[PDB]
């Protein structure tokens, strides 16, 4: 399993500056875009652009640059007060960059960050916001391998996670549901839900971990049988 | 809120009889489709169709005919062996019929046939198998509905659930992962995410239970919120 991080990590087998985006506003279908630039993005809402002169503002000019959605079709006047209240203080945004097949975030935005991953602190519940300017470690491709091969083993029972799930503006985790959150946003490293998807799809010869639950067959099956009996039959 | 099922549970409202439908064969990515046929439909795998002189065998002819994907494209040829001695034995399927705004399984196929979701038991911890021939009550839309609107009203802090998940041919619920059962169905009562989506988008104008989470501005934020002011004088 030492051959695999060098076989796999590598751009002939997998898209490894894809990160898929979901915006999701309280009581609205998201929104999701895929974005490959490899110097990674900035989620943001503002009237002024990103420019060279105020990278200490707005951040490199190389990020693609990732609007929030408009809220204009929240249909709740209270929401859409709310909502706007927030994307008024997104404008120096949130910006997500690969550091390798690390991701990283360095929250620029008045707005309060708070967030749930796969790097996150597991030693309390309470909520768990990103320190501005402050480069956070959200995920690693290499340790998501190595938990990979574990579970594939079977090892542990337990997928390794890969998304990360932001909330703008309100306390994250929480006793309050995310269906009542204003404005989250999910984000895919896409190379580890691939990664995960063709380890599952790998089997042993081996170790045959699988019982196929299937009834005896009644008088029903039988007949049903006898049916595609004569069907294959009369196929030719 | 006593006028609200009256008011909403009706077809200039809702789409009643629309069913999301996600097949998923392990390591594969998902295939969905939407039914909105009244009857129902009937999930199998089958060179035989369904016919009047049969309905014992394969059910009515009314029903929505919906094929398992072909497992073809499944790389692994042991998964793939396993996968196809399970659609060997799902000919006379699995019927899934809404009777007013609650959806009933029927199992006919001599497959095994487990489930999770909003109807399920909540006694034990082992294998939920759905009973060949026995009608299954798997979700009322009357009941999800009294429970958004305490959900809506902040009595409870779980929304509601919805979903409803097979698993073929496989013990569900287990201690191994989803990611790891060879054919799994996801079925969504599409009236009742929309209810969700229409709940969680009503606030009130009382009860308001929103803080929102913004820092103190930096002398960054204020060069911003300076450039904004600008900018909004220039625009005119």
């Amino acid at each position: 399993e030492q051959l695999l991080p060098d076989l796999l990590i590598s751009p002939h087998m997998l898209p490894l500056t894809d990160l898929e985006i979901k915006f999701q506003y309280r009581g609205r279908p998201p929104r999701a875009l895929t974005i490959s630039n490899p110097h990674g993005c900035r989620l943001f809402y503002s009237q002024l652009e990103a420019t060279q002169e105020q990278v200490e503002l707005f951040g490199p000019i190389s990020l693609e640059q990732v609007r929030f959605p408009s809220p204009e079709d929240i249909p709740s006047d209270k929401q859409r007060f709310y909502t706007n209240q927030l994307l008024d203080v997104l404008d120096r945004g949130l910006i997500l960059q690969l550091q390798g097949q690390d991701l990283y975030a360095i929250r620029l935005c008045q707005c309060k960050v708070f967030w749930s991953g796969p790097c996150a602190s597991a030693h309390d519940s309470c909520p768990n916001p990103i320190q501005r300017e402050v480069k956070t470690k959200l995920f690693s491709l290499e340790h998501f391998l190595n938990e990979l091969i574990l579970f594939q083993k079977g090892q542990t029972n337990t997928p390794p996670p890969f998304e990360i799930f932001f909330c703008f503006g309100e306390e994250w985790p929480d006793r309050k549901p995310r269906e009542k959150k204003l404005i989250t946003v999910q984000v895919v490293p896409v190379a580890a839900r691939l990664l995960l998807e063709m380890f599952s799809g790998e089997l042993s010869w081996s170790a045959d971990d699988i019982r196929l639950q299937i009834s005896n067959p009644d008088l029903k099956d039988r007949m049903v049988e006898q049916f595609k009996e004569l069907h294959h039959i009369w196929q030719s």
